[PDB]
């Protein structure tokens, strides 16, 4: 295998490991050749742990919380940011030369391999405001070096919204001026979930469930297979029905 | 003055041309030194198009329906495209080595004669589908070999919303994986009208009020100075009663 390449999640909670759970699960349907790595949390049940281990090669846990962590210090100047401070370990993984970070809420439509072909940073533009990338899906290689700077900036800068966007596009900030092979296709990020979709959306890899309510938030209804286009919403809970489900034998 | 580039507009009735008259008027405050060019259509009064000579150096007529027009054919397939049929003439206008395609819907808070320094076909990203971009700034090399095949895609291809952005997609498809430099920043066409404006939508050169309600079809109110952020909407306005309305002497 390529044991020195993976892919990237997080979850700081047992909602957000249904995502990762989904992901994983997704990532593995279409056959990558590469690791899956879950960042967890202590609010992670235990219970959680234990199905994420049977999605993910490593559950890796880090604490903000405790003194020994990296990003402690970090936290006190900033204790509102503890999920994005959690986010940024993704960093230190240095055990990997090369990782795809994807989101808890994001689903693979078809084998993503070829993201390794890319370079630190690549990333899809953000629907809304595209001179910045979404901070969902994207190409990194850790180092200890630019996860200390990255640390840093959060330290000086903050974050608004808690969500690391802004930190990522402030120090990787040529990205939409540098480099169009760093500007992943939207296709890999497909998060604005009617006429460019109706002529695009059918080539999608990775559906994002960018916003306030997510996935699991929904009731799924067995009897009628749906919620109470959800399209991409019914895809994600049939691979929780058919896929993730039975792990738990 | 640089006589051989020009922006150019577009308007088919007298509303879009009271977008126009501010467009214009906003490029001239600005103190573009290149010429300003609106086609036009008979629809358009001809006591507008006596306003419209105040501002603009060229109002260029163009009739779709006219059996001599260079697009009639190509009218007769797709008669429910003339507008854009009517847009695509801005490649006929080869008096012109470059030009500036704006919308008439946009208003200029800066100089922006530095688009002149790009080729064609250079454009600013679409929000909601960022690999396609924005056909309502753009900047092209006026030709009529590129105008006859943009008539044949759309003649081939139509249009679903009556719009140009999929032809014109279509026709430059390389330009979300080509060269970044085509990529004009999104401040160059700021159409998205929290987080992200808070922090970049200050230095805006181009508000574009895409969308159904345009600034003219809301009613402004002298008494209160407001239309019954609207930061923008309200610029539009400034710039209709300061500097529009008193060219009618
Ligand atoms: O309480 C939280 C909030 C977020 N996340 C993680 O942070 C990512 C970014 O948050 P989210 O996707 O909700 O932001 P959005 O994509 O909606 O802006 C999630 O996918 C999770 O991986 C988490 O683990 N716990
Ligand atoms: O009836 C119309 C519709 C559109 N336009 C022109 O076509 C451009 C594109 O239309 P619009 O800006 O309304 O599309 P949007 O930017 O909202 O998608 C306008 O700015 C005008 O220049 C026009 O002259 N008459
Ligand atoms: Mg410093
Ligand atoms: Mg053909
Ligand atoms: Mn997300
Ligand atoms: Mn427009």
């Amino acid at each position: 295998s390529m044991t020195d390449q993976a892919f990237v999640t997080l979850t700081t909670n047992d909602a957000y490991a249904k995502g990762a759970l989904v992901l994983g699960s997704s990532l593995k349907q279409h056959r990558t050749t590469r690791r899956l790595v879950v960042l967890a949390t202590p609010q992670v049940s235990d219970s959680m742990r234990k199905v994420l281990e049977t999605v993910f090669d490593e559950v890796i846990m880090v604490d903000v919380l405790d003194s020994g962590d990296s990003a402690h210090l970090t936290l006190m100047k900033r204790p509102e940011l503890g999920v994005m401070l959690t986010k940024l370990h993704c960093w230190s993984l240095t055990q990997y030369s090369k990782c795809v970070f994807m989101d808890a809420d994001t689903l693979v439509l078809a084998n993503i391999d070829d993201l390794f072909d890319r370079e630190e940073l690549s990333a899809a533009p953000d629907p809304g405001w595209p001179d910045c990338f979404n901070s969902g899906v994207f190409v990194y290689q850790p180092s200890v070096e630019t996860y200390n700077q990255l640390l840093h900036l959060a330290s000086e800068q903050g974050s608004f919204d808690g969500g690391d966007q802004g930190i990522l596009n402030t120090f990787f900030s040529s990205w939409a001026t540098t480099d169009i092979r760093k500007h992943l296709p939207f296709i890999y990020n497909l998060s604005s979930i009617l006429p460019a979709f109706k002529v695009f959306g059918a080539s999608a890899k990775v559906v994002h469930f960018l916003g306030r309510v997510k996935p699991w938030n929904y009731t799924y209804d067995p009897k009628t297979k749906s919620v109470k286009h959800p399209e991409f919403l019914i895809l994600w809970w049939n691979i929780f029905t058919t896929n993730v489900l039975p792990l738990l034998q």
